[PDB]
């Protein structure tokens, strides 16, 4: 909408107060003009008819409970593109700032969130398995990463290109996670999954066989659930970037750690530049060698590092 940028306080999913960008026409309108094209956040409304009313506000305060997924979704959305711009030199999803759009309370007790070609969708969880879940900034940028690999290397969402295109948006939900630095870990979806548990994540790239995922690639998923197992064949990839990061000795393969600004350029480099829709784990690898090779050259040790970390998790 028309209006004059201004500058709202709230509470987000997990209590903590945070300031948002808005915009005033009247109401104040969860519409951040600082980024891009701007950071648009839209009320669902308990429904699944998308994306809903972009969320409008009287007074420019948003500390009820039906407010806290949208300030975080909102907010979240902002370190996200923060990050691709400050870290990447990437102008959102497309490259060109495109509009970033999100809805909450999506349907009733809805235990997922989505990009949906066009938009990210949060629900609000059951309050078993999930609470809202734009409350983890590792799932917001999770999401939005997913529009980021559809306008790049356009991996397909099933069998290893799809277990490809999850891993990425886990390793740049993680990114993202240590760069705005609150609580930072290699786990998945910590903040928001099962509120009655303490310690558990839905996923773990450090040890995804915590969460029965594998961890090498002789014990991959081969049948049809889950899209030939995404979410469960992304703990091979998960696994193989925490070890380029962090090191390791892995199934007797030992892996020196290269730390984690040179895991992001090293996958970025290899999801623009050279993917596919079609990528298995094995062009993977290739890819990820020849963008370390561009970055740091033949004989350095990063190049070192993910041919271990590869080999470590049984990907040739
Ligand atoms: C980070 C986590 C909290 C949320 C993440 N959602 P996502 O991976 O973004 C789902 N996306 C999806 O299914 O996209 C396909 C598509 C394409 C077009 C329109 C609509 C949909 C996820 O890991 N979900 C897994 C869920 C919870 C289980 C039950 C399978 C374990
Ligand atoms: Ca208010
Ligand atoms: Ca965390
Ligand atoms: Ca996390
Ligand atoms: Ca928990
Ligand atoms: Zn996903």
């Amino acid at each position: 909408i028309t209006g004059t940028s201004t500058v709202g306080v709230g509470r987000g999913v997990l209590g903590d107060q945070k300031n948002i960008n808005t915009t005033y026409s009247t109401y104040y309108y969860l519409q951040d003009n600082t980024r891009g094209n701007g950071i648009f956040t839209y009320d669902a409304k308990y429904r699944t008819t998308l994306p809903g009313s972009l969320w409008a506000d009287a007074d420019n305060q948003f500390f009820a409970s039906y407010d806290a997924p949208a300030v975080d979704a909102h907010y979240y959305a902002g370190v996200t593109y923060d990050y691709y711009k400050n870290v990447h030199n990437r102008l959102s999803y497309d490259g060109n700032n495109a509009a970033i759009r999100s809805s909450v309370h999506y349907s009733q007790g809805y235990n997922n969130a989505f990009w949906n070609g066009s938009q990210m969708v949060y629900g609000d969880g059951d309050g078993q398995t999930f609470i809202p879940l734009s409350g983890g900034i590792d799932v917001v940028a999770h999401e939005l990463t997913h529009a980021v690999t559809d306008y790049t290397a356009g991996l397909i969402y099933q069998n290893e290109s799809g277990a490809i295109n999850e891993a990425i948006s886990d390793i740049f939900g993680t990114l993202v996670e240590f760069y705005a630095n609150k609580n930072p870990d290699w786990e998945i979806g910590e903040d928001v999954y099962t509120p009655g548990i303490s310690g558990d994540s839905l996923r773990s790239m450090s040890d995804p066989a915590k969460y029965g995922d594998p961890d090498h690639y002789s014990k991959r998923y081969t049948g049809t659930q889950d899209n030939g197992g995404v979410h469960i064949n992304s703990g091979i990839i998960n696994k193989a970037a925490y070890l380029i990061s962090q090191g390791g000795t892995h199934y007797g393969v030992s892996v020196v750690g290269i730390g984690r600004d040179k895991l992001g350029k090293i996958f970025y480099r290899a999801l623009t530049q050279y993917l596919t829709p079609t990528s298995n784990f094995s062009q993977l690898r290739a890819a990820a060698v020849q963008s370390a090779t561009d970055l740091y050259g033949s004989t350095s040790q990063e190049v070192a590092s993910v041919k271990q970390a590869f080999d470590a998790v049984g990907v040739k």
